[PDB]
């Protein structure tokens, strides 16, 4: 896949193993952990290309996401194409955008407001935008073309990419994961 960044953010919270060459990893948090973190592998500079991954994703209990991720530098953005969940659904809460159909399931799609927390840039304010997948499953392809289009309709910047990757991410909870991006 041409791999060549790893998201290490806290990943001393758990078990983060990787190979950027195999561009597979894992990531174990069987005893839980009460604090954010976000691990995987991915690219310095996002792009829209589909992105196809397989994973073995356990993370029920868990407030967690397995999603393509990533950040716009201006208008400062981050983003999530969540395929699989965990206790927690960010579109519960957060301002409906629509539905968008993709990969054969609509994915509902919200949008949110950080203000002062961790970004690409330190401590900022900036928009979150998710796709939720309705069907969940742990593995196949995200054309992440159509999200980004959708999104772009509702001020997502859809251009000036920082890094992009396929990630797992919990901060609540105990769960398990391991990911090859193909």
């Amino acid at each position: 896949a041409g791999i060549n960044y790893v998201q290490n953010y806290n990943g001393n919270l758990g078990d983060f193993t990787y190979d950027e060459s195999a561009g597979t990893f894992s990531m174990y948090w069987e005893d839980g952990v009460s604090s954010d973190f976000v691990v995987g592998l991915g690219w310095t500079t996002g792009s829209s290309n589909a992105i196809t991954y397989s994973a073995e994703y356990s993370a029920s209990g868990s407030s967690s996401y397995l999603a393509v991720y990533g950040w716009v530098n201006y208008p400062q953005a981050e983003y999530y194409i969540v395929e699989d969940y965990g206790d927690y659904n960010p579109c519960s809460s957060a301002t409906s955008l629509g539905t968008v159909y993709s990969d054969g399931s609509t994915y509902q799609v919200c949008t949110d407001t950080r203000t002062n927390e961790p970004s690409i840039t330190g401590t900022s304010t900036f928009t979150q935008y998710f796709s939720v997948r309705e069907s969940t499953r742990t593995s196949g392809t995200v054309t992440v073309a159509n999200h980004f289009n959708f999104w772009a309709q509702h001020g997502f910047g859809n251009s000036d990419f920082n890094y992009q990757v396929m990630a797992v991410e919990a901060w609540s909870g105990a769960g398990s994961a391991s990911v090859t991006i193909s």
